[PDB]
Order: C-alpha cells, then structure tokens, then sequence
C-alpha cells in the first residue's frame, strides 16, 4: 500500500511531457507503466502483485517485430497518461483505469501485417473476424490474459463495473483500426462545429475516447524530430516486409509497402501528416484544448519532412 514507485529526476520531470521517450532500457518500462497507473489512477486502483503479473504476461504475448512491439505498447500507454494528466476532471475512475490497460494491450500478438494482408492471404483470423480483423484479435488476447489465474486486475469491481470497464477496453481497442478513424473524426468535427458535442452523451464519449486512441497510437509523429525520424525506420521495416509477402502472393503492393520505392518515402509522409496526423490532433485539441502540444509537435515534424524533400537534410 505504501510502496510507491519513483523515477530518476530526468524521467520524473520529462514523463509528464507529451513528447517523452521511454528510452532503450526494456527492463525499466514495467516500472514506468506502474508509476503512470499510480499517478493517473491511484495506488489503490490495482493489486501490485496482480498488476505486475498481468504486465509481464502482456509483454510476453507481444512479438519480436520492428514496430508493433512491447515498446509501442508502453509508448501508446504513456501518450494516454499525458492526455489523462492534462484533463484531470473530464474522465471517470473506470475510464482512467481501463484506458491505460486498453493502450498497453491494444496491439497484443501483432505479426507486423495489416488487416488487408490477412484478408488477401486468407488468414484464419480473417474468416473468424471480417472487419477490424487484428483489433478484434488484440481484444481477444486481452480477455485471455485477464482470465489467466492471478491476472484478474479488476477483481474488486462489481459484476456491472467489470462489464463497463471491459466494454471501455473493447471499444478502445477497436478504435485503433485506422480505417474507422476517418468517419469517427468527421462526425466529431461536425458535432463540435454545429456545437452539438455533449460529453454526458455516452455515444459521444465513446467517439472522443476513439480519437484519443488514434492520437495515442500515432504519437510517433508528436515526438522530437530525432525520435520521429528513427521510429519511421521501424514502421517502414514492417511495411516493406508486408510488401515482400504481397509480391510473394502475386500482387504488386502499394508504393508505401514497396522497398524499391524508398525515394518516395518523404512525399508519402507528407501525404500522411496532411491526410491523417494533422486532422487527428486538430480535432482532439478542439475537444481537449490541453492536448495542443501534440498538434504543435506534429506540425514541427511535418515541417521537418518538407525540409527533407528540399534536400536541407
Ligand atoms: C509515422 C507513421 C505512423 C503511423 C503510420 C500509419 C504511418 C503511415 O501510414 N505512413 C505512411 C502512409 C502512407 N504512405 C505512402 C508512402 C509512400 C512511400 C513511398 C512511395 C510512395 C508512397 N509512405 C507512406 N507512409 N506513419
Ligand atoms: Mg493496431
Ligand atoms: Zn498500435
């Protein structure tokens, strides 16, 4: 009960910032997560022996892939920690509990391949789940580990509270399907502009949590340029391996996934910032103004990509 986690002074300070990097020491991430749960939620939210066993089991069921790995899981969880700690009064006790657990679990057992490739490969997960194929799998792994003996971190919640939090974690994980972002944001953009957005409307909260989940998932674009620049190598490492497997199926992949089309990368990142990243963080700041730093960081990186095309680096 009185066993607090404490971080060294550079981390303790930098961890409150949106652009914080969790660093290259794998073994510190579990303690980084727990620190955040305690400060974001409270020291009572979870049983420390249960939480740690949950965490190390989640770690185990992430794979050794270049991008969609254990570091991505903790990085997305930290972005959600920054958002919750800059919006102290807007979210309930269950939402703060569920969303940090949702984020850590969002990409559980990812192979480094898009829904599209599973479909075209005719993977068994595609037959079992026709849309949001990987995200329905990710949630299935989360329920699986939650049920493993000694892992039920929600064991003090009532029957109905436990269902609410699992429903928060489900919607949360499905929302990380980028194919569902476009319409979710457009709907929020209207609701804000026509001024009909209402945070007490449960269908409205679900949407806003969905956008938070996209925001946190894409948070590589919201870091300082050297972290953004280097993370992009891992993202493209996966994309090119997927293209290789598309070619192996007898299908030219899109240029984004064709490693013979590296020259177009800078332009492709512009497309993405302009089409996905800026619209995401614009709309999120409109709804949650204290998340303006993500928008600012995103625009800075956009400018850095323009500079790359211009041959200034
Ligand atoms: C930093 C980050 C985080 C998350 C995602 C999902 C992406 C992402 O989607 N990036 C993208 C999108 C579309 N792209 C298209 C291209 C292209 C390349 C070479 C020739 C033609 C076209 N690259 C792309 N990269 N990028
Ligand atoms: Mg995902
Ligand atoms: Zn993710």
């Amino acid at each position: 009960g009185l066993m607090q986690f404490t971080l060294p002074v550079r981390l303790c300070k930098e961890i409150e910032l949106f652009h914080f990097d969790i660093g290259p020491f794998e073994n510190m991430w579990p303690g980084i997560f727990v620190y955040m749960v305690h400060r974001s939620c409270g020291t009572s939210c979870f049983e420390l022996e249960k939480l740690c066993r949950f965490i190390m089991s989640v770690k185990k069921n992430y794979r050794r892939v270049p991008y969609h790995n254990w570091k991505h899981a903790v990085t997305v969880a930290h972005c959600m920690y920054a958002i919750l700690q800059n919006n102290h009064t807007l979210f309930t006790d269950l939402e703060r509990k569920g969303l940090l657990i949702a984020c850590l679990c969002h990409d559980l057992d990812h192979r480094g391949f898009s829904n599209s490739y599973l479909q075209k490969f005719d993977h068994p997960l595609a037959a079992l789940y026709s849309t949001s194929t990987m995200e329905q799998h990710h949630f299935s792994q989360t329920v699986s580990i939650l049920q493993l003996e000694g892992h039920n971190i929600f064991s003090t919640l009532s029957s109905s509270e436990y269902e609410q939090v699992l429903e928060i974690i489900r919607k949360a994980i499905i929302a990380t399907d980028l194919a569902l972002y476009f319409g979710n944001r457009k709907q929020l953009e209207e609701m804000y502009q026509t001024g009909s957005l209402n945070l007490n409307n449960q269908s409205h909260r679900d949407r806003v949590i969905g956008l938070m989940m996209t925001a946190c998932d894409l948070c590589s674009v919201t870091k300082l340029w050297p972290v953004t620049k280097l993370t992009a190598n891992d993202i493209y490492a996966e994309f090119w391996a997927e293209g290789d497997e598309m070619k192996k199926l007898g299908i030219q992949p899109i240029p984004m996934m064709d490693r013979d089309k590296k020259d177009e990368v800078p332009q492709g990142q512009l497309g993405f910032y302009n089409a996905v990243a800026i619209p995401c963080y614009t709309t999120l700041t409109q709804i949650l103004p204290p998340t303006e730093p993500l928008l600012k960081a995103c625009r800075d990186n956009l400018s850095q990509w323009e500079k790359v095309i211009r041959g200034e680096e």
